């Protein structure tokens, strides 16, 4: 499979979204998976996730990777809510432009806020909820915020280049020796691409802070069959948010690994896929 | 499989154990896993791993539950150690008698504190590493101590009556519609049948308090593949010396069960089966 | 000072209360300083406080020591709202009873969840707040729940003997040996002579269970210096609550007492009333 | 009380020290305190404590702020034992030369290190022992690690410009207004004044990481009353080491403040002042 064999587009207008343009990669013809990035500049769909796409649609699994409003290709926006529950209103969309009745969500951090909002708004949408390092989720009891890779985030928006990209995927991956020119590249050029993301983000940021994201008060209400993960070393969102979950969400169980920073997906694939495809199968 | 089909006995000599005889229970032919259980009054383990013999046998190994020394119908003893060390040379010996080279093992609490003794010890004889709440790790940074299960343990082990019985299993377990006679019944006969058993355990535990077992500063010894599992609500070994493993053991990952005591295996038996299963097989 | 030297009846009219009678223990003449108890069978102002109320008046407070609503000898009653909540009401009918303008809270447990009611429902009427192991604040990420004193609580409160009041004190308080006869005595004889009190404990519990207590999403509005104390050993609310309010409230310390478990004002009660007298008077 | 009137050096000869030069400040001249700095790039004595200094002497004691080896104005030196042991050694030999039979300790991060390790090596000559966000202490249960400011300490280390001072110094302080021209001036002085200090401090670190500094083991051996203070906010040592020593040394307490740093003395200095004194008098 690759980015391009898998590309499409699909128009949306669900609530303040008009005929707008999501960009997603699809593989795969079962039941719908749909997998959903973090908010870091350059994040999409298919770079998230390549490493997941084939061992699901494998697995049976429809596989959807969708680009949030602005990120990559999906259209540029500038968001006044908080991005957890506009993420949230464009998967919703997503789902009604081509007749999805229930999905199972994927996400992490940013992409986690979107699946917690979208189970919460849509209870009747969603079949098994996935969450890796989900972002939102209010103080962490231990962490002094915002987390290092927050910064990072803010700063690589701010004053884009490819040394503080670098910087940014060293705090991301609890194993440097991953990050090879090919994935800075990837980075640096979806960052490239459209600039008008990042300026989008940051006054998004400012019209909804990040505080603005917690979703806590709201875990009770969660019907949906729920598995956390977490990367013991994720500098990104604390780990101890993984116990606010467990607590909170009425049928959950955690997975934490370890030497694994902000992308247990791709950190971890191969023990990642066949956890959560047990659990979609047997949950 | 019945307790009674896979009936067997072996005498060991490993250390201080001369012609010291050990039941276990038995099946299946494929790569030994040997599973150890708890040290509350009455454990042994047939009762502790009956829901998990029968489908890892199915899935290809063969499985001993190991009665500990001072256990069920293991030969009574009394220790000078700490438990989780002498239990440990009761497993070479057992191993060393049945030309076992290596084996995995599956532990909960005292078991768990067992099979890091063994991983510590013998680094040579063991495959994989499987711990569900183990105890044994020292202080908690969260939990008053003695637990509540432990305080329990303590009143069952110098007052046993099957009420009190029943208050400690009520504490063991997440679910109380899981306490039912046939449980509470199976663990009165052991208790009944083998008095001195009791006797020995708070006299052993005079010799070698539970503060004594604590092993880690050790912990960065182990090479072993380890999988770590906990009861979200276990009252006898607390939840963050499940963080304390992941963070020092070189190789660990962490699963943690919502709605669950003491016994994942029991109380969880299905997931624990499919995740222990997988770990054991793609690890 | 004596428990019957300083006590004062004062009937109250505020919301749901119509001439309610208010017990409370009053001494000293400065700056008010109002202490409020914990909700076991038996608790009351002057026997939860009578380590503190002497060093405080010396330090030129008016202390007034506050039997709640259905506690001690304050009328019975039966809430159908969140003890915390109607609590604070009580307080605030108190207050406007004998005109005080402003007090400085001090609160343990329920009283706690009291303190922090009254703090959010009146913040012009309250000075400085003070809170040891308050209750109300929902789960914890590291304590089963229920904690273990809450169902010896309960457990007193269904089944009241001299015995189980025992159980629970020593589950209560760090140091065994500070379990003195007259302890006992005192508290057995509150249980004795207010019967009616305990039957509608248990009857308030159910119309508004502890879940219902909790204010956590609501700290960000507290404008009080806020001084939290927890013991470390403390197996009635758990200390990882500590943490939450230090991150919640604006300006708040943290202050943890080893080998004290749920009366710090009584386990440590020198350092309790040097800090915190320190504190009213400093920060 | 001023740096140059306070400043005074004198000789040490204990162990692998052989007439090796100490700066420190002093003033006062009642029971000794000697305070122990951090070990990022520019640390002494008088600047971490300047604003320690005057209350302390104003309440009676004889303050002695410490320069350790390798720091200021105190001899360079490379060590191949880890810091804390090293540093513990050079006041052993301050105390020695000085005539002093007892001193109380009071020490941030290394410093904290520091006083760990002479109340271990020399119980007969410490008093009560005070610890501010004290380094060595081994793994986080929460904090990836290296913390932030650790590497931050490193790259100011390898790389030093006021650029990245300032970067540094940003993380350390809660509050980013407190970062004066002043501060970062005097830092980057002690840091282009003995630019061999940072050089060594490299070497040092090659010889004996700060894994070999965690004296967690031995922490029950320690009979100083103990005083332990965090910033909630700490980015340089992680905030559940405080728990760690609060259960693992006999008599100890914690006080955590909000909004505060690694430099609880500098950034809550009145507060710090006036708990550590109460300490020291009443504890
Ligand atoms: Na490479
Ligand atoms: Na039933
Ligand atoms: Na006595
Ligand atoms: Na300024």
């Amino acid at each position: 499979l690759t980015e391009s064999s898998t590309s499409k587009f699909v128009k949306i207008n669900e609530k303040g979204f008009s005929d707008f343009n999501i960009h997603y990669n699809e593989a795969g013809n079962g039941e719908t998976v749909i997998m959903l990035h973090g908010g870091g500049p350059g994040a999409g769909g298919w770079s998230n996730y390549y490493r997941n796409v084939g061992p699901f649609v494998d697995a049976g699994y429809r596989v959807i990777l969708k680009d949030s409003p602005g990120f990559n290709k999906s259209d540029a926006v500038v968001m006044d809510e908080q991005r957890g529950l506009v993420n949230a209103r464009a998967v919703k969309g997503l789902m009604d432009a081509l007749d999805i009745d229930r999905a199972h969500l994927v996400g992490n951090a940013m992409g986690g806020a979107t699946a917690l909002n979208f189970a919460l708004e849509y209870p009747d949408r969603i079949g098994k909820l996935i969450l890796m390092g989900p972002g939102g989720l209010g103080p962490s009891m231990f962490a002094p915020m915002p987390m290092e890779g927050i910064k990072l985030l803010f700063k690589l928006y701010a004053e884009p280049s490819y040394e503080t990209l670098k910087q940014m995927l060293q705090v991301f991956l609890y194993d440097q020796s991953l990050i090879t020119e090919e994935l800075l590249q990837g980075r640096w050029e979806a960052i490239q691409r459209q600039p008008e993301h990042l300026k989008n983000f940051l006054i998004s940021a400012q019209k909804a802070p990040l505080s603005t994201w917690d979703v806590t008060a709201r875990l009770g209400e969660i019907k949906a069959k729920t598995f956390i993960t977490w990367g013991r070393d994720d500098r990104f969102v604390p780990l101890d948010h993984g116990l606010k979950l467990l607590w909170n969400i009425d049928d959950a169980r955690l997975h934490v690994f370890s030497k694994c920073g902000a992308w247990a997906q791709w950190e971890h694939a191969d023990e990642f896929n066949r956890l959560v495809i047990d659990f979609l199968r047997h949950a």
